[PDB]
């Protein structure tokens, strides 16, 4: 094993290799940007939010490779599935997926925090509090307030557009 | 007596003791305010609003305190009623009930004046007037004002999402 | 249930709703303050020590209220009850009462980190040892040097007007 | 009578002519503040006190003769008697002295102002309330915080000796 490596139980590295769904994550809000610059969509605010979560989960992804090696673990990846829905519709719509996406990943993130206790890793739970669970709590509030502040904007029309820019 | 003491009636002294209403209005502001911060509500506007009237409230008992005490009184606090509700409806609604509440300070902020009148205290009397009377009409004036406009947006749906951001 | 609550059990939620035992806190405290600036008692470094215990405590509250809006619980308000006394002796007795108060707040900190491990939720253990259980063992460690320094200088008479200097 | 004079009543302007209560005060201070510069009293902070107390008497009794020529009234200045006490004994007793003249004006003024309300003068009703009773109550308050602190500083010796350089 490696010279590093100490109290780093095999469940958890292989747990570790969450980079690939941090991977995935980053390439559903790159989508997402790009759908919003579109000619029949230009939703350039909605578009900036989206690159830059786009920005984030691509880091936090990199932060667990720099993880695994700071343990003495070995980074494995695998390929990075498309998302399977291309039009993402409306803004409201796009929140929507990113509510329900943001929601799945914490749920794996409190797993493998689950894991580590269960082998005795404070230094794993306490990575996944610090540089994990607070984001993904505040990025879930805020994408809520979002889609209550659309819905009384008025999800489509005026108040869409009106939303959008407060957001740009 | 305090050796400071003069010219302060024991009335007076209990009238002022008014510091409970402002602890309450104060607490009823600080419910406001985290109200519209609840993800399903989202109007940072008015929560901004409302923060800042709940600082300045207590502020205001906090001016009463340091005068029970200059006049040689002495503080007799009792307990902070809860706020007579949990949620607040539309920030509409909120604005009528802060315009409620307001004047009802006002009325026994004006009593307490009848009071300090009828027994010859004008160190009192200026008090009310130039620290309490003054800034409770503008503050009415402002609430007045604010419930206006917002039923002039559209007191639901774009016209309080716009309203709001004019209050941020 | 809120759309952005998860792991989030409602006895962590009834517990956090802390909130009022914080708010009767920063009473308590404020009424220590202005109790020493009565003409009579005129301590105003323990005043100042108190005012501020009395913001900092306000403050622990509004992050509880923040925090229950984050995981989506919802706040529910409290009577804030009224100090159980008027008068508070000594700086000393003042400062011995603030101890047994301060160690009260932290066995009910301590209690509801129990609960939040019990039922498996990092992202409050982590709110509370970051954001309370430091602080708290602070203050408490604070306050007993400052009984130990009183006691030395001599709790009463030339030794307690030259404490509360060292104070202010 | 004058060109200006107007609601101006008789009596009010023989009782504006408080100029020579003022100027006794201001006398009265000026003795307390060498008194304590004697070599065998040697009191630098009690005498800055007084030297400040005197100078500012002096200023309220110009600003009642400033007010005298505004309203038309004509200024007699009358003899300022001398302090009945050459000594003053020691600082607490010095303090005792001060508050009771404190309190002595004060009431001189609060029967200046029933004078002035009875006759319906509200000019000089605020004249009183803004430039002469909250200025009057605040030193009040004062003097007594001053007389307690000296008390629990030992109000002889060493407490006296710490408690005037607190005051220089
Ligand atoms: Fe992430
Ligand atoms: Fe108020
Ligand atoms: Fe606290
Ligand atoms: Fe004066
Ligand atoms: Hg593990
Ligand atoms: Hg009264
Ligand atoms: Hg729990
Ligand atoms: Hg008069």
């Amino acid at each position: 094993a490696s010279q590093v490596r100490q109290n780093y139980h095999e469940d958890c590295e292989a747990s570790i290799n969450q980079i690939n769904m941090e991977l995935y994550a980053s390439y559903v809000y790159l989508s997402m940007a790009y759908y919003f610059e579109r000619d029949d969509v230009a939703l350039p605010g909605f578009a900036k939010f989206f690159k830059e979560s786009s920005d984030e989960e691509r880091e936090h992804a990199q932060t667990f490779m720099k993880y695994q090696n700071k343990r003495g673990g070995r980074i494995v990846l695998q390929q990075i599935a498309a998302p399977s829905m291309r039009e993402w519709g409306t803004g409201l719509e796009a929140l929507q997926a990113a509510l329900d996406l943001e929601k799945q990943v914490n749920q794996s993130l409190l797993e493998l925090h689950s894991t580590a206790s269960g082998n005795n890793d404070p230094h794993l739970t306490k990575l996944l509090e610090d540089e994990y669970l607070e984001e993904q709590v505040d990025s879930i509030k805020k994408i809520g307030d979002m889609i209550t502040k659309l819905k009384r904007a008025g999800p489509t029309g005026l108040g869409e557009y009106m939303f959008d820019k407060e957001l740009n």
